[PDB]
């Protein structure tokens, strides 16, 4: 008889009360019975909280903010596959129209077929595992052709983000990595050279190391390779990893020369999903022409009448995020993005500045658009000794709901302490003094408590 | 005076009527300027009206819809950083929560400290290739160790899908697949044996073949492999990909024997995006145990006070796949999930009887849960010309909006032509008897225009 | 122990999980029990989805897309009695200032009440018949005074809309409709005149041919009357069935004269759902003065102490279009209506000139605003064949979700086959440029596969 | 230099400090410029304020709530056409299964082919002139074939509603109303016969009075007709107008024999936003059988291949309320409306208790399934003085927003005034309380204000 008063209850009692949720969500094994779907929501949402603010987390490099449009086209295609291109047609073309403009930003050159050759990624990483499988590809031909060893491939870089490391060990490609040196936080055109020999698949510059902020200048190290070249008749090409700088440089930086206005940039990938304002899960990656791209790594598919193709690890995926990466395009342009990066930029710039009046900080990047992305790094001057680590401060600050990394660089540098604030979109000028003014505060606190 | 005139109208005019929606969208070069938001987004929209309906979509496995929590979650969600760990802990504790359910599901052996081993991943296609390096370097490890060559490694499998291939030319590895044949369309023991040699990395069932939707049981196949290694003391695993089978049958044919149920299977990959009620971008792989995992392809981050390990192939990417997967299945359960496929393969099964009585047809595929996934796949009997082929039908039903795909099968059955309706959820029967009305009517306009 | 077994699954299920969405919807009999609503609701939507896209429906002349306030007003009217004037008074006003708006955006004579003599309606159709029959009215009045026999009432047309068909037939009247012949898909003065005579009613130009998208020019035909009253003394007066045309040349093409201007025009009606950008449901017909409009067709109703009359056929129904379209007019104006209707023209005028350059067609319709309303119609240049009908083009471009009809013409041109091309609000020149690209690539199809 | 101005201000002016604002609304002339669509939309809804609250309208009859379901069908089909029956095939389908299911709700003969004869409309007026005309074309035949003069057709009925006046004009026809007299207040057998002749081209009678609000039995009038034919040879047909009672009695009083069961009966009538619980805009009228229904009305249009008859005076216009319609149907069903219909007459009845032991009345109606709608009617007793008139207690409630109407009663009861109040679903038990007690509260306040 219960059964009855027991189901009276499951339907009428509110939902704090319910009897579902009286008990710990499942975490071990696969539930039973099913449950009343209002609460089951609750929990996960409540759960959730535990995640903290992303608005408030300066540590991550992508998107944690989006227009009420983009939030739209997102419900609006939360089902359309960016796989079948033959199923969802316009959404294929729309994604071909970002990888021309992206392409056409980048300054490739005009594709005489009238179609760029690159593609779209869930990410950066995907992006430059395209990439490097395309560096090792044309490598290997070349060896094969001048009939020399193909099992000892080595790829040259500065500070990389990990999924080049990544890549190195699913690809088995020895990794050489010019470390971090104090006055030196990147790859130099000397130590770069000095690592390159026949084996070198190519060189990829990182145009926006994240460790720091900084570009890393194409231009001198694609120098270096040309001399290179003449002394050794070996010629390595480059692949330049922009998952920051990508959708920066364009808009505030048009003259800074790290693109396809270089010869040896036979590839270029970036994070659309960071500066280039598209929710989480959209990256992009460009080659110069069809001959830097093996065929042997490309798969046709059927695309009205006719036979497109395509580069990808993931196979379905929602196609939202491109959709609404063409819409920002759109509904910004050039003006927009430089609009928009300005803004972060200032932002960035004031943050730095003011932050120096606080302590004794010797600043590794300070938002300057000739120079980097959006972020204020620093350290504590050399020996010197304020009281607080940068950790300390750090904690202080996630107090607040704040998150501001406080970790080591690498390399030769392992001892060097430093902290860096993002500056993305949606953290303007009014939130962020915000967090200068729970900076001072912490500041103050760690003095008063020794 | 007109720039003012032009703004006023800018400000004022309505969508249609408005200056910057007379001109055909961008498509070939990064635009200059930013316009109206609301045009820039009308345009995309309606572009996207060029898709098709998604809903009517029969030829994908993927979801096509999702209930209003999953959007709610998804929204929420939008900017949840899947890959940082230690910034979005709660999301990261429930990615654990669903590989301990999902390897519970399949049977994994009971799970160290409470925590399955396995990882969440954009889609199954991801899950594979991880389960692919895992088996090759497993392989690896074990040849080096007998002092053996392991520059000539291969994998055997049956009709699988295209993913496969990619693993294959990606990681240099020789795919052995056993082709499809008239009476055989998928790989048997015999053809299996005859294709491994000590070079053999793993083979590879599909639980769920793709072309044809029945199911490669794997027990056989086992077996064949148990007595394989008594005969050439080879020991050979297994790779099961269920793609499509890892979310069926477990709840409508709990009694096929094809998880880690069976000692040789070491990892098992889905697609959580298709059955497994997720929306797109979500898919799962499951490794037996820590041993079965080279710590080699692991790559551990900081997460708290300790570290935990990752293995993908991408980086950043959105949580809200995961998060809205967690809560189908505490919302829906076993037992929610099977109400959910029996409906499935209900119809399915509607779909199949009723079609065979309009047509000449050797059904291949018939939703049966004990064969396959709920899918109806047939051919015209073999000798027999009805009017119309597989193909005319296929773009009658066009006509409508329905894609029903008509395609030849691989192998030695090329010149085999089969049609393939799949039943996802949110294809209900008064739905399913809506396309049953326009095959009718499609035959019957087929047959007055010879 | 079993019905609350199903009973629990009733309340804890999923949508598709239920029980009541495994079985195929009633279609025959009244059902006997109620039903989760969302799965009935679910049931229905999906459905729905194959009535195909309404956006990509290039053969309807009606709105297919509202903006935001359209939308929240038609919500919050859902519930308001068009017919209750005293029980929703304002809604009741607010009608009353539409009529004195169109009435004056067709010149109507200034009112001296001040409320020009004018009522809102369903749709063209009822409009056209409310025309009608005053029409058949003013019309036996006068021959009752002549004392001659009254009948054998006809109307001379052109080639009219179906409506007036059903007309003629509910109100048994003889339809003199002029053939449509190659060269002229229309009524030409001639031809009207050699149809006249004491029992014809009136006259009905049609400002906007479905069939051709070309506007029937009253301004001729209005002459041949005074003439034709000169030689004979037979008065006979004119409705203009401007449905399409209503909206459009007041903004487009003020010059052309066809409205009240012309002193035999005693009626005029048109869609509002049609380019008046009201959603579906709303109709307009006014007349020139209280004297157009016989009193006992009119039933006056209570209104605010005074009273009001009332000329309709329908009775309750949704006044939520009348609100929206007086919306549409305050936020648009002649300067707004003026924009969106060049945005279609101007869409129009490009399909027309891009189909153009595809193959061997002669055009009926260029969308030129001075011509008729924006649209694209054409056929096949006689005796041409490029290796496909236009009945062919049409099925492929279908296999896209458009709608692009292809038909015969009536009359003496029934060997004629046309396609046309409606553009609508929100079929803007991108939207467009992919219909170009599949007829493009229609044709490619149609090429590479003669049979 | 000062448009600048005006634009900067028209552009960030909130809604009520703008300009455009400033100003009475047009309403003599066609609108000149543009202006901010969130002004005109303010001014039109503010303006609406003025129409009173619909659901205190107890004069209507009318549906005056809708769910949430309804609500969103609407807006969801706010562009469908229900005219172009092969553009939008499903909502033509829709459309006669709704057909099939109130021929079904009436007891028309089961349909020949599956399909019952019958069209939706935009209310019972067009409904009832599409029977009107029915009938004339049904006499006009028969007498023609017997040779007989066809000019002077009549129609005889009882107090019917103001559209069969108009029918009458509109089609030339002599309408022979009954009267209304003192005890008698509709059309009784003997005086309806005493009006039938060769000229009679049907009886219409009114199930359900508007002005009284309770039903007019046909089987007695039926048995009269039946008479009538056996001494005079003259066959007369009746046409129900069911407005109200069409939805009404086959729930709350399946034993009054009113429908098809009648051999007489050849068209019935009803409007579903009445009782029918359908948003405003839908009508219904059901034939017998196609030989009730003289083709020469009919007029065909191509649907699916095939063809389909289309009797209305209407075109184009909203397919929102029929699709509405049917959600009614299959959410309801006889025992949904069952119960809707009951709660209503529960409150009627409970009112006309009430309000009975409030002062010298006598009813008309008092909400009783067996005699009528759901509604209270009721006069002052004769030559009885409360101290009021009904109007004055009209007016007393219109002061708290309710729309109570007082009216006199037409034929030879002009000097009878009485009252009605319409008991609609979303009138609950609780609301209704408040107008009762608004109800004594005005008879209070007549009292002390003589
Ligand atoms: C953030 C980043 C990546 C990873 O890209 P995702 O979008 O996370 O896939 C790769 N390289 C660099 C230099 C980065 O900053
Ligand atoms: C669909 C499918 C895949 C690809 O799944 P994704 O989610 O797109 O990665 C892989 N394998 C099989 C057997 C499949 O059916
Ligand atoms: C569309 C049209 C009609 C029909 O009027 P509705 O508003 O659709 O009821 C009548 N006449 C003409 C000339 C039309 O174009
Ligand atoms: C309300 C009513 C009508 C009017 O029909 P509408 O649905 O209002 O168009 C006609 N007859 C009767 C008996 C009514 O009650
Ligand atoms: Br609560
Ligand atoms: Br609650
Ligand atoms: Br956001
Ligand atoms: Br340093
Ligand atoms: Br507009
Ligand atoms: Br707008
Ligand atoms: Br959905
Ligand atoms: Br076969
Ligand atoms: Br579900
Ligand atoms: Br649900
Ligand atoms: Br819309
Ligand atoms: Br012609
Ligand atoms: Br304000
Ligand atoms: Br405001
Ligand atoms: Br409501
Ligand atoms: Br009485």
């Amino acid at each position: 008889k219960k059964q009855v008063t027991d189901l009276r209850s499951e339907l009428l009692d509110s939902r704090f009360g319910a009897k579902s949720i009286s008990t710990i969500a499942e975490s071990k094994r696969f539930p039973l019975h099913e449950m009343r779907d209002d609460v089951a929501f609750q929990i996960i949402n409540d759960e959730l909280y535990l995640d903290g603010n992303a608005r408030q987390n300066l540590a991550t490099f992508c998107q944690t903010w989006d227009d009420e449009n983009v939030h739209k086209l997102m419900d609006l295609s939360i089902n359309k596959n960016w796989i079948d291109k033959e199923e969802y047609p316009q959404s294929a073309a729309i994604d071909l129209r970002c990888v021309n403009m992206v392409a056409d930003l980048w300054h490739a050159p005009a594709p005489k077929n009238g179609q760029a050759v690159g593609t779209n990624t869930i990410g950066s990483s995907e992006a430059c595992m395209l990439g490097g499988m395309a560096m090792k590809w044309r490598w290997r031909k070349r060896m094969e052709a001048a009939g020399k060893p193909t099992d000892k491939p080595n790829l040259v870089c500065g500070p990389v983000q990990i999924c080049w490391h990544k890549f190195a060990r699913y690809w088995d490609v020895e990794l050489r990595e010019i470390p971090m040196r104090p006055g030196q936080l990147f790859m130099d055109p000397k130590r770069m050279i000095e690592a390159c020999d026949e084996n070198t698949i190519g060189v990829v510059p990182t145009f926006g190391v994240t460790y720091t902020g900084n570009y890393e200048f194409p231009q001198p190290l694609h120098d270096a390779l040309d001399k290179f070249q003449a002394d050794t008749g070996i010629d390595i090409d480059m692949h330049i990893d922009a998952a920051s700088g990508g959708f920066l440089a364009p808009f505030v930086a048009p003259d800074i020369v790290w693109d396809f206005r270089l010869p040896r940039v036979k590839s270029i990938s970036a994070s659309g999903h960071k500066f280039g304002l598209a929710p989480l899960g959209c990256g992009w990656v460009i080659w110069r022409d069809e001959e830097a791209l093996p065929q042997e790594l490309v798969f046709n598919v059927d695309y009205l009448g006719g036979q497109i193709g395509t580069f990808a690890i993931n196979f379905s995926r929602p196609a939202g995020q491109v959709i609404a990466q063409y819409y920002e395009f759109l509904r910004l342009g050039r003006e927009g993005y430089t609009k928009v990066q300005n803004a972060s930029y200032q932002v960035a710039a004031y943050l730095a500045d003011e932050i120096a009046k606080l302590g004794p900080y010797e600043f590794i990047c300070t938002g300057r658009p000739d120079e980097g992305i959006p972020a204020v790094c620093f350290k504590l001057k050399d020996g010197e000794d304020p009281g607080y680590t940068l950790y300390d401060l750090s904690e202080r600050l996630r107090l607040r709901g704040w998150q501001v990394p406080a970790f080591t660089l690498g390399g030769e540098a392992t001892d060097i302490v430093v902290m860096r604030i993002m500056c993305r979109r949606g953290f303007e000028m009014d939130f962020a003094e915000l967090l200068l003014e729970d900076y001072k505060a912490s500041l103050k606190y760690l003095s008063d408590h020794p």
